[PDB]
């Protein structure tokens, strides 16, 4: 019985930590973040949930939530504040990628070792990316889309840990900042985001076997700054801003039928959440 955890968000920055159970449709309210945050990222390592970066105002904080105790614990902060951050996990380490600090649009990347509570800088990305989506497939880390400070991006790049090097991959078919990015079945999905003119409902995926991006069925709601995760073989998108409204909608993508459906609503509409499953 794994749960979808949503941490933080915006409607000011929010402290909520809530867990959705897709099997019975219930939402459970859990211990608040010590410091409210939007534009943060969530991830899980060793069954512990981590909330990373965001804006409280730009945040360098890392905090760890233990589902077994229902408690948060502070961790070592990052080298720099990272609002609009993306995060990925490889080999039990958290990678914090991109984000912004005031006028700084980061290309820097750093890695956290939970066992010794230590961050270390690694190679910076080829492109500065705030509002970047991050996913990990076969122990490679992908940074997708974002905004470089001048141009909104359809480009994507891949980090090779054994070599501490970034390489551009095929660009998406759509410019997206603030997209939800995840991995399902050897494919990197990019859902929603902002193309510089509108929030998006389109969804595309990158097949590592073909090196090509292909559109799948669109979401019912346009959304940027959405939470996203995979649970029991399906993609879930949580909240976001549609250009007008802070959404409470949670949609769920079934890949076998290429269909989206509305499965629940968050307890209050919000954007800029961090999401993980454990
Ligand atoms: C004022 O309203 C909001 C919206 C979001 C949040 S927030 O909490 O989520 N947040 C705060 C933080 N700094 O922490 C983040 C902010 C930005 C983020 N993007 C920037 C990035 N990726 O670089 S974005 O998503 O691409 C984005 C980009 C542009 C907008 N412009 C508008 O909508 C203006 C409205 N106009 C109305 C008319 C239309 C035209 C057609 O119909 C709609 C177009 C749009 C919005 C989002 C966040 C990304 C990830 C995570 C968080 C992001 C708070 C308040």
């Amino acid at each position: 019985g794994r749960l979808i955890y949503t941490a933080g968000g915006y409607f000011q920055s929010l402290s909520y930590l809530e867990a959705y159970n897709p099997s019975d449709g219930t939402w459970l309210r859990l211990a608040d973040l010590q410091v409210p945050r939007s534009g943060l990222a969530g991830c899980v390592v060793g069954g512990l949930l981590y909330a990373v970066g965001g804006r409280n105002t730009d945040s360098s904080a890392l905090d760890c939530y233990n589902p077994m105790t229902n408690q948060w614990s502070p961790c070592a902060p990052m080298s720099v504040p990272r609002n609009r951050i993306g995060v990925g996990v490889i080999d039990g380490h958290i990678y914090a990628v991109g984000g912004s600090h005031g006028c700084i649009h980061h290309n820097s990347v750093e890695r956290y070792e939970p066992e010794r509570d230590e961050w270390h800088l690694v190679a910076p990305m080829l492109t500065r990316r705030i509002g970047v989506g991050v996913a990990v497939l076969n122990r490679l880390l992908y940074a997708v889309g974002g905004f470089d400070g001048t141009n909104r991006l359809n480009s994507a790049e891949c980090y090779y840990p054994e070599r501490n090097e970034w390489r551009m991959i095929t660009a998406m078919n759509t410019i997206r900042s603030g997209a939800g990015v995840c991995v399902l079945h050897n494919c990197i999905y990019a859902a929603g985001g902002y193309d510089g003119q509108d929030q998006l409902n389109s969804v595309e995926r990158y097949d590592v076997e073909t090196e090509t991006w292909t559109f799948v069925a669109p979401m019912k709601h346009r959304r940027s700054a959405l939470g996203i995760t995979v649970h029991q073989g399906r993609i879930y998108v949580l909240g976001g801003y549609d250009g007008h409204t802070f959404l409470d909608s949670v949609e769920c993508y079934d890949p076998d039928t290429d269909t989206w459906s509305e499965v629940t609503r968050m307890t209050s509409g919000r954007s800029g959440v961090g999401v993980a499953v454990t």
